[PDB]
């Protein structure tokens, strides 16, 4: 439920600006003052992605129109937190991801965009798509296609490209780029299935399949498909083993042989 | 030719204007309102390197002084623009790169850079080069020697050093290491040969040769020097065949082996 | 001395001023105007981490109360910039990492959240953490326990997570992460002994200790202890020689095999 | 009708972006993007009365609120834009009040700040009246009991003190005193009836009736109380004529004598 | 001479950043730096009425083609700044009105108003005016025809309406309305001839001539045409004697009867 | 005593704060978390004249420099609070002047300028004398000798001149100015003795005096010397009665015959 994650998030915003009255303010902006994730969502939206040309209000209103117009990307953004909550130890508050992590803002930022992207206002979707990748160091094409409870930790220098396919429950560390190849248009990009982890500065390259619960080993280039639940490690990329799960992207086992 | 790549230019951005009204007076401001590419290129530099250092106005003054004195540099980023509408295959447009592309940005940024450290206004350079770093990504020494037609793709993380040399007509992606070794002066740094392309993540270290039209793969580590029309793969990396075409920089093939 | 690095910045301000006399109003606000070493550094820091949350005479005041209680972050400081004007040959004044380095500045903001994270203010740690990783691109989680006399080379792209030791002497270039794994809390990052180089890119993953003198060259992933006086290379890396000197972190030599 | 006013300046609004493209996407988010005058209105405030204390997102919360709880304020507002489009000859257009005309602009956040007070959040309006002050220049105490058709026409230097009247369908132009008398509490400004007109720079003063009808002479210092129907002028003022129509402040004649 | 005046200002430039180390940056960045006295009036103009409705470097883009179109106006401001230096004995430096005194800043950004106001860009410099009013305090209208050699000392509350004509070698001071009458386009403001003064708080209102060489003085409220060398004062004005000078705009002597 | 004047301030702040939480964090900032009136004079003109040119710290310096050399004009703004709170019927806490007034704001500056003035620093004074007239709307030459127990109320407006005095306990009203004639230097501007009040709007000009206890009637315009205890009033101003008190200032009583 939205509502068990929203109403955890409030009970330790209320806890912390107790036990830390600098940033009491700060939870009471952020958090406490309102009524449900959705708000919360698009007031982290508005703060971080104001500027001359479009301030906060501005911004805002635009990230209330597609939360209006599609609500599963609230529901989305619930999942994402939860993901990170789970998988990276060194969180353990619902409300961290939503407060802090360049990563998760990042994402729910591209799922703006996408909703653009499809809308036809393509102009706005890679303004702001650049945008995000100077503010937060993530390049995610706004034509890309990514499910929900992704965790993209750390983040920065996260490439994802026009073609990509991210799909539910994948892992994605810092430098890691879902990356084309080519001069010209058409599908050029990863397809990553379903609970991939793929670690540290993995490129992984082309229209190619990285199948369900497989495993990019860190500073993996990957030309060519990975089939479902197999590791793959090295430069260029060769299967290696299997993960030690049926979903690599829950347990972050960033061992590779 | 420079009228032409500008006549596009304004063009595009009277139908972008009349497509989104967010976005209207931007494309006014940084594109429709101005004479020539020279202007609309000081414009840029100036609106997205503003800081407390120094605010957007006084950098501009800056810019427009070096495009007086060195128009070349005008002609340079008209190359640039076109290098990325050809080899980009996300980019249809040739005002993109001019409002978006950070490391087009940064390499506009970085001929300031040289031109002042040439003039012998070294610490100027080296304040804007360092800003360059934090507002975009890109840490490029000015004083590089780098050529036209140059494409920085996604361009986080990418890092140029002091005695490097970049020819024309050069292709590099995010996260590429063009870097020193040792802790001396004098050359330490790749010299990058026309027609080259380098993938993302590369690291090419040391004052090592790259030869024209070779091929730098995705995330390898290049100690030696890398002949003409070869592809280097690997960490280390080593010759493992080569490239599919004359400048690999104008096909953006990704595959090695 | 600090007095004598201090001493020097002091005089390489004066000369600033006259090189480039449109920042003089700025060095003499970053340099000129202090007492001190610790006075410009909190100068710095209250600038560079100023937000709406914290304005910069907010943080200057947790800033000088940190360095009232424990003046050895200091010390330490000034150990960190000699350690970039002796290793990295494109620095040669100790002004240019106060002023512009931004894995200084990073490395000093770390030095901060981590003895706010010590006194038991963990959010307030975890803020600046993340403010650190969107503005400077680095990531150090303030838990992490960091010598001094570190050079951070560029660093964009570091990480650094909740575990991880860093001894005195130490070098690291861009896009390296001493980073963990799995999902639950308890010692998983590296060990980073005294007097190691770090090569650009390189990743060292879970509780490994990476011994006193050792090199981890560009583009590693080392997934198992390294040895002292050793160089790991490779992609998973290997032992594949050892280094030219005692302390590779001092000579930053890039070659390995 | 509100319809009616509103109706007015969505056309104006159409045309306005079409005289000057420069500023159409002001126009879009200002006027053409929202379906009522109250949304309009609280985007105009939340934006004017910004501050790092309460930004634009946290003043329209309290703005919208305070409509929800009495929407006359935004009835009065549409009949203040009627006033300055009826009364004064450089102003045509209904969209001129609400996008420039700090008079409008500081009335409509007095009303703001009334509601306020009379809620008895009494230290938030007094911040309010202050911060008006500053930004527009007009220095109207929140416990004043101001009607609707008013004009404050040029404004700068208004003051309207705290016990003060104004009735509907006043005009006031700049540097106009309704000013108190004493060091003690209690009823001690002026009441200004229905109609009247008051001329540039007078200074009215004390617990004193300016009747309906009136006119205050430019530059008069009035301290004794004005009948009804008659012209008032002169330092201090006395009676010197009557006024050529019902309601001066419709006529905006400036003669006396 | 402009080059006259322009060789003064950098000369006396000089010696101040020489002077005041927090404002040496400000000097070059404002006067220095810049190659001629419309780029540094361009410089002034943008930067003290940059607002979230329009930044500083787009304000400048549109005085930059005002001056380009109309270089006359530049040499109006090169008269108006000799004016304030020759009357107002406060100033004894060419660069003071064009650094500091809002009144100077007012009346050049009136002189671009009126550029735009006759070329038909009439809702930009409706914008412009009401700009100028709230950051100056000073609200002329661009329709308004003001010559040259004008002072405008203190300036604050200054109102100049519609159709006001200000011939050359006026001085006006704080507070001074020249007002109109009636809600009637069409002449309804003065016309203020040659040579005359104008003292604080004068309020001058309708369709009335002020002859050649006239005094109006301090707080007057002025109904009727003023013959040439006249003097006229009190509240209404009357003809209380002669100036002492044939243009009491030159001589700034405030005594009247 | 200082002592007690902060002690109620603190003592308000608490109150203030618990009885609204809207603006909890600015009674933090700007009063509970300073330890005496000192800092929190000089954290209000850090913030109130903070600009790129001299942001908040650089301000802060140069205000707690002043205010080492000369402590007693922090005893003068204590005097000024206490003129406030006794003298002006809307104010009755000693925190309000210092959070809200712009009189007592820019009076404080006026204090730091004037002290610039006497140090040489005189290009400094200058500046922050036209940027108070910008931001406060009050325009007080750092020339200007001006004693303690100073109310300008409202405050908008003011206006003195560089040769003007204003002895201790004087009371001033909006638009008031202390003006000067002629175009020559010297001394040429009032001398406002001790207990004078001075109603809205008046204009007093020249090198005359305004002896002890005197009344100067709102809009009166001064040229000839007002005799100790006398009331002035008028356009011109004739002498036309006796104050009520020895000391008008105390009582603003605005009554004149």
């Amino acid at each position: 439920e939205l509502e068990i994650v929203w109403k955890n998030i409030k009970a330790e915003a209320r806890a912390l600006a107790d036990c830390e009255p600098m940033l009491a303010s700060f939870y009471h902006a952020t958090l406490l003052k309102h009524e449900n994730l959705g708000s919360a969502l698009s007031y982290m939206l508005a703060n971080k992605l104001a500027s001359p040309i479009m301030p906060a209000i501005a911004i805002r209103e635009v990230v209330e129109e597609a939360y209006a117009a599609d609500p599963e990307m609230i529901a989305s953004a619930a999942c994402d937190i939860q993901a990170v909550r789970t998988r990276d130890p060194a969180v353990d508050k619902y409300s961290t991801p939503l407060l802090y992590l360049k990563g998760f803002h990042a994402l729910q930022a591209y799922r703006i965009g996408h909703w653009l992207w499809n809308k036809g206002r393509r102009a706005l979707a890679i303004f702001l798509q650049n945008q995000v990748s100077v503010s937060f160091q993530v390049d995610i094409h706004p034509a890309a296609k990514i499910g929900r409870g992704i965790m993209l930790d750390h983040a920065t220098g996260i490439v994802v490209g026009e073609t990509a396919v991210i799909e539910d429950d994948v892992s994605i560390l810092q430098s890691v780029t879902l990356g084309g190849t080519g001069k010209t248009s058409g599908d050029r990009h990863p397809k990553i299935r379903e609970g991939v982890m793929i670690g540290a500065g993995a490129k992984i390259l082309g229209n190619i399949e990285v199948g369900r619960g497989a495993k990019i080993g860190a500073g993996s280039v990957v030309l060519q498909p990975v089939p479902p639940h197999t590791t793959a490690a090295g430069v260029p990329a060769r299967i290696v083993g299997k993960p030690g799960s049926d979903k690599p992207s829950m347990d972050m086992d960033q061992h590779f042989n």
